[PDB]
């Protein structure tokens, strides 16, 4: 309910607005290490175990391939809308590809940059009740454009066992290979050791709750080789809004992250004079009593907070400083504020551009960075999914014209074998005339 | 002198060749995290004293606006050299900024992707005993194109307290704003931190020994908001070579990477016959002996080995499974090869290439993924130092056109929230046209 103004604060509390709620990790660290542990050193069986505990579901076999289960049949309108999104996030993904053209700045010395797939790669959709086909596709598209073999996803299960079916087509449609019917700890340990059933992969992917994330933050440090994405927190919104803002729209975009949980942070920048902020507060009030998930959304409220601003350029400084995992632009002109972001890590502008179309289908990716980790970490990208290898090939020329050189800093670096390698070649080349 | 045949070996064996020797970092740990906690609590009075302690130097000023710091001289060589390499990597790493095309898939429904760097960033480059500019222009260089506002350049002094001078000269040239003059854990505690002089920055790359490396992993795991280039290892090297390799030049493309030290890795794949394996082990030790560092490349050397491979397809496929740091091949139409490479930092094609002119000159990037973290991280490039924010705007069309597929997807996952903010809009637009 908090309300704080710009021209009220001191450089200490900015900063208290700049940091998110401590999560202490360690804490979490001590109960996920166990259970990576297990894993590592028990296989299924421990998976079988720890999902039998928390998902309160028994299974025979923890992972199938995709490629033997049957094709499920869905509500042809349904289908009809996973297949749009799928079309418009393999389109935007798709124009990530960096051409390879090699560079040679001078003659002979010829070098280049090129994208090899990631082999092996784990995808983390959370399940139970839980229905999120739109992070199947976020996830496994760019693994599939990427070229990956492997791509593992991990979705416990319902409480009865089945796999969520929209997931199934999602993850069938882009290439998933080997479906993991586990969630927390005990999954991210499978994929990042591998076990009897389930193949090892490189980097893991999707944020899952901070019990995942644990796992993830502490494999990445382990012997286990494998790397992840990126860390997390809760997710978010900063919404900008100045007086051309319709109130309900506003209120609606708030509920809109406020309804992901508990611990879903919103905020509010108002950003100039003359907008009503009752009406959007009021209209917060009446959408939250109708909604399935409104006990969330107003647990989510009752700890985000608003911030006026006197300019729009206060406003985006202050957004530029949170640096929010979704930022939304509801002021007039907002395509021209855009050279003005440093920080976040998808952008909405406009007044026709909610949260939920990058959610689900405007082709931009959803799993993004949170808890202010924006500041140096990407949302996941078709480039999240490769290598880019670099080569170097000269001639003879190029090394006569360039090995002098490396000599001189061969030397000077106290490395004279480095220089031998060179010398070498350039004797035997010299040597070649008459 | 170690030899393995492809052939000869089980399943088992192959994997054993695959990992590298487990270094023992619980050791390291227990120096370096009390010497991270120390730096955050009590700031440059806590790294004048580790300063002092393990480089044996006594300053008072730690940081140093490079501004204000004279031009250092040194001889014209040397400047020259530096020159040439300043000019080949900012060639090469310019060439990989990415066009910001939108994507519009459907009418109305504008995305894209844009390029913001990463407002400061940490640069590690080992000092005391070695002398790396050649590192301070890897580091420096893609990060001054990307724009970073604040790059600290952290290099432990020389005895006297000055800064090593070759070091100085490329930092100026790149565009480093601050100097950190300390090393080890204490100078990445005080990146990863701020201390009372040094800013906080919000990425840390560059390898650094055990100690830097140990705390760059506990440090990306803290709450100090860090992310890092990538984990670390000893530095590697595989080098292919078939019939028409020259011995002498083979062996001394060997002693390049051993002469780094006693745990730099050396692996020698034959491929096909014809090649005098003795010629090649006569010339490694008769260049050995007579390099200042032979003693070093000695004990490198001692846990190198060579695998033979029947054909040439067979030897990438061992590479591609080991995934070296810097991969050289040296064998017969080595360009064709290309397409087979999967796992490698970089990578050196034809007679004429050797490791050094990566090392120096050629453009590429030489901080490289080692330990087999090639099969999943790439070298630092112009993307080290970016994030991309996605950004998406639709018109009226747009969402009338695409919201009706995510009001679907948004029931289907059971967020009626999300759907409200779609169709409130909708709503709005309709009102508005009769
Ligand atoms: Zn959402
Ligand atoms: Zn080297």
């Amino acid at each position: 309910i908090k309300t704080y103004h710009l021209s009220n604060l001191t450089q200490t509390e900015l900063l208290s607005l700049k940091s998110r709620p401590r999560i202490d990790f360690s804490s979490v660290f001590d109960i996920v290490n166990p259970i990576v542990d297990d894993v590592h050193a028990h296989g299924d069986a421990a998976v079988k175990q720890y999902t039998s505990k928390f998902d309160k579901v028994d299974l025979e076999n923890i992972v199938e391939l995709v490629s033997d289960l049957p094709d499920p049949v869905l509500d042809p309108a349904i289908k009809e809308a996973f297949d749009v999104a799928y079309s418009n996030i393999y389109a935007f993904h798709a124009a990530q590809k960096s051409p390879e053209k090699s560079v040679e700045n001078m003659k002979g010395v010829q070098c280049k940059r090129v994208a090899r797939s990631i082999n092996s790669v784990g995808l983390y959709v959370p399940g139970g009740t839980a229905v999120l086909p739109s992070t199947a596709l976020m996830l496994a598209v760019p693994a599939q454009i990427a070229g990956c073999k492997t791509i593992v996803l991990a979705n416990p299960p319902t409480r009865d066992g089945t796999t969520c079916k929209e997931v199934l087509y999602c993850a069938k449609k882009a290439g998933v290979t080997h479906l993991l019917k586990a969630g927390g700890a005990q999954a991210i340990s499978a994929m990042a050791w591998g076990t009897e059933t389930c193949p090892k992969v490189e980097k893991i992917f999707g944020p899952g709750n901070q019990y995942v994330t644990a796992a993830k933050m502490i494999l990445q440090n382990s012997e286990a080789m494998v790397s992840i994405d990126m860390p997390a927190g809760p997710s978010e919104v900063l919404v900008i809004a100045d007086k051309h803002a319709i109130p309900s729209h506003v209120a609606a975009d708030l509920l809109s992250q406020a309804e992901h949980g508990p611990d879903s942070q919103v905020v509010l920048v108002i950003a100039g004079d003359g907008v009503d902020q009752n009406a959007i507060q009021e209209e917060v009030s009446k959408q939250c009593q109708s909604l399935p998930r409104g006990e969330f959304a107003a647990k989510a409220l009752s700890h985000s907070f608003i911030v006026h601003a006197r300019d729009m350029l206060e406003a985006i400084t202050f957004s530029n400083m949170y640096a929010p995992e979704h930022l939304i632009i509801n002021v007039k002109d907002a395509e021209k504020w855009e050279s003005f972001i440093e920080n976040a890590g998808s952008v909405f502008l406009g007044s026709w551009t909610p949260e939920s179309v990058g959610d689900y289908a405007s082709g931009t990716n959803h799993v993004l960075p949170t808890y202010g980790y924006a500041r140096m970490y990407s949302g996941v990208s078709l480039d999240s999914f490769l290598k880019y290898i670099t080569v170097q090939s000269l001639t003879e020329e190029g090394l006569r014209k360039l090995g002098p050189y490396v000599e001189t800093m061969a030397e000077v670096e106290g490395l004279e074998a480095h220089k031998r390698a060179v010398t070498l070649r350039l004797q035997d080349i010299e040597a070649r005339q008459v």
